[PDB]
């Protein structure tokens, strides 16, 4: 996407897939995915319970990247409904729909 802020979208497609592979991290560090609940309090605050001697890291597992563009921070969730982690960014309006750089911008798997 080659526009003013779907420029911005473009560079989150590769950050969300970052944040995706380190989610597997946690995973590894956690031998699990996180909760929602505690998994998600385990992304930003380290993990309760038995993680393997990893180097956790916060802000749901992140590579060296920044936050989000539009000045929005990344939200991290862990498996909502079906899928084993939720992760995406807000769109430039501040809200999660379906456009192009007014959509949701994030990834999961499931």
């Amino acid at each position: 996407m080659s526009r003013p802020d779907q420029a911005k979208v473009t560079v989150a497609k590769g950050d969300i897939k970052a944040i995706a592979a380190a989610l597997d991290m946690y995973k590894l560090d956690n031998f699990a995915y996180p909760s929602t609940q505690q998994g998600l309090e385990a992304l930003v605050k380290k993990p309760t319970g038995n993680p393997q001697p990893k180097n956790w890291n916060k802000d749901g597992y992140l590579k060296k990247l920044p936050v989000d563009p539009w000045g929005n921070p990344y939200q991290y969730l862990a498996p909502g409904t079906k899928g084993p982690f939720d992760l995406y960014s807000l769109g430039a309006d501040g809200k999660e729909g379906g456009s192009d750089n007014d959509a949701d911008i994030g990834n999961w798997d499931n």
